[PDB]
Formats: C-alpha cells, sequence, structure tokens
C-alpha cells in the first residue's frame, strides 16, 4: 500500500477561501467526485485514484479548513461544508458526475444529490453517514469515547489540546498497522491546535439520539431519497466495520434500488486504507458497466 501523495496542487477560489483538490485524468467525460471526511483528506484517496484516472477525470477536493485548503475562522458546522462543497462544484463547473464518498464526505455527497439528482450517474460510498437512533445502534466499544467527544469541556480538551482524533481514532480505524510516514501525511493540517475546530465540531454534528435535529432530519431525507432514487449504487463494506455492520451492509444491499454489494475484507472506518485496490478496481470496473 502506497504511502507517497504524487499528485500536482489545484485551487480554486470558493466563497473568498482557497480550497485545494486533486485533479487528473482525461477532460472527455463524466468526472468522478471524491469526498472524504473526518479527519482525513485528499490523501486517503491517494491510492484508489490510479485504478480509476486512466478511463475518468478524477477530482479529489480537501474540504475547508482541512487538508491543504484554507482555514477561516468558522465554526465549521456542516452548513459551512454544505455552502463550500456546493460551490466547489459550481466554481469547477461540473455538469453530472459520479460520487465517490466515505464518512462526513457521504453525507456532503448524498445531500447534494438529493439536491441535484439529473446531475448524479452514480454514487460509490462506504462506512457513510446514516441515522444513529439511539446509542445502542453506535458500536459498543467506542460509546463512551465518542459521547465524551461531544461535550464542549472533556471532548475539546480531547479533541483540540491532545488531539486524540488524529493520534487515536484515525489510527483505530483501520485494521491494518497505519505507518508512521501515513500518520505524518495526516497530522500536516492540524499541528497548530488553533486549526482543529474542524476535528472536534463533526463529531459533535453526528446524528445520534435524535441531536442534533437539524443534521438527523437532514440525513433522514437523504436517506429517504436513496431508497427512492433508481440511481447505480455500489456499497463497499469491512468486518467488523463502524458504522455500517456486515449486517446492515447485507440488508442496504437488498433494500436500495440498483445496488452492489463489495465486500472488502477486515476492516473499521478507513477501508480505504485496509484494500485499495479492490475499492479502486471495483470501482473502475463499475464505472464502465455505467
Ligand atoms: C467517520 C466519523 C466516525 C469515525 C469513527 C471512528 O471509529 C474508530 C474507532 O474509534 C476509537 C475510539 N477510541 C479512541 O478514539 C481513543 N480511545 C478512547 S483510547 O485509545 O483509549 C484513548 C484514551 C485516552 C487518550 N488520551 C487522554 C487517548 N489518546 O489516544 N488514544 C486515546
Ligand atoms: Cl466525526
Amino acid at each position: 500500500i502506497g504511502t507517497g501523495f504524487p499528485f500536482d496542487p489545484h485551487y480554486v477560489e470558493v466563497l473568498g477561501e482557497r480550497m485545494h483538490y486533486v485533479d487528473v485524468g482525461p477532460r472527455d467525460g463524466t468526472p468522478v467526485l471524491f469526498l472524504h471526511g473526518n479527519p482525513t483528506s485528499s490523501y486517503v484517496w491517494r491510492n484508489i485514484i490510479p485504478h480509476v484516472a486512466p478511463t475518468h477525470r478524477c477530482i479529489a477536493p480537501d474540504l475547508i479548513g482541512m487538508g491543504k485548503s484554507d482555514k477561516p475562522d468558522l465554526g465549521y458546522f456542516f452548513d459551512d461544508h454544505v455552502r463550500f462543497m456546493d460551490a466547489f462544484i459550481e466554481a469547477l463547473g461540473l455538469e453530472e458526475v459520479v460520487l465517490v464518498i466515505h464518512d462526513w464526505g457521504s453525507a456532503l455527497g448524498f445531500h447534494w444529490a438529493k439536491r441535484n439528482p439529473e446531475r448524479v450517474k452514480g454514487i460509490a460510498f462506504m462506512e457513510f453517514i446514516r441515522p444513529i437512533p439511539t446509542w445502542d445502534e453506535w458500536p459498543e466499544f467506542a460509546r463512551e469515547t465518542f459521547q465524551a467527544f461531544r461535550t464542549t469541556d472533556v471532548g475539546r480538551k480531547l479533541i483540540i489540546d491532545q488531539n486524540v482524533f488524529i493520534e487515536g481514532t484515525l489510527p483505530m480505524g483501520v485494521v491494518r498497522p497505519l505507518t508512521e510516514v501515513e500518520m505524518d501525511h495526516y497530522r500536516e493540517p492540524f499541528l497548530n491546535p488553533v486549526d482543529r475546530e474542524p476535528l472536534w465540531r463533526f463529531p459533535n454534528e453526528l446524528p445520534i439520539a435524535g441531536e442534533p435535529a437539524n443534521i438527523v432530519a437532514l440525513v433522514e431525507e437523504y436517506m429517504d431519497w436513496l431508497h427512492q432514487s433508481p440511481v447505480p449504487k455500489l456499497l463497499f463494506w469491512g468486518t467488523p466495520g463502524v458504522l455500517i455492520p456486515p449486517a446492515e451492509a447485507a440488508r442496504l444491499a437488498k433494500s436500495l434500488p440498483n445496488c452492489k454489494a463489495v465486500d472488502i475484507g477486515p476492516g473499521l472506518n478507513l477501508l480505504q486504507e485496509d484494500n485499495p485496490d479492490l475499492i479502486g478496481s471495483e470501482i473502475a470496473r463499475w464505472l464502465s458497466t455505467l
């Protein structure tokens, strides 16, 4: 599994702020938009893009306040990421797209797809945001931690001051051992604790036990849309998983229209780090069928 990031920087102005994105592959077709989540960047797609790039354009932006994008003084609520990602897509003049989404990127992708259904020709997704009705439906071993993350006192000491989402939560979301080189790439954007606001607000935005109300309703809405949509779907899952257990993955493969499920083997949250070659090859294969 490659540790390098051999991609030239591309930048575009979005609502007054510069956002960074990877941009490779030919301009003569339908682009593929890769959306990462918390606490990652376009780096998380480094070993998946080379499988798709030869046949399709690959665009992988860093969310505002993350990766190599600018760091404006914001609360970094989901609404902020929505405004910026909406404007990013328009700034690149993209008409029709295929989405490849993960974690909070999936919340952005599905929410955008719901509002622009005619512009989405396919969605590949993995370990995605869905409504968690109660704390019982959150992984048992991470309940205390994420309950602690969702506080203004303990949560901010952990995530902001001590950087545990990078130093702990990130590597614990990968089955195989993340190397020090890979950890350093993920560390780069958040060396200053003042820049870690996005890392704390994200887990506080998760739709768990009806809070926050707005995110729960927003996510419920795009899941209803996904169940009602005939758009091609590609669901990657692993065992034991984190947000999407093997049992739920199989249920979704049946209930969602036009959905193909692919088992990646052992995995937790960052499935891209456990089996990038299968994920990449299956996206390339799937794209040719569309
Ligand atoms: C996509 C958004 C959701 C991401 C889900 C990520 O789940 C991955 C698994 O979660 C691991 C939860 N545990 C931890 O983050 C850290 N543990 C609580 S820890 O290892 O016991 C721990 C405890 C305390 C401290 N510092 C005071 C730690 N620093 O690093 N790990 C620590
Ligand atoms: Cl999160």
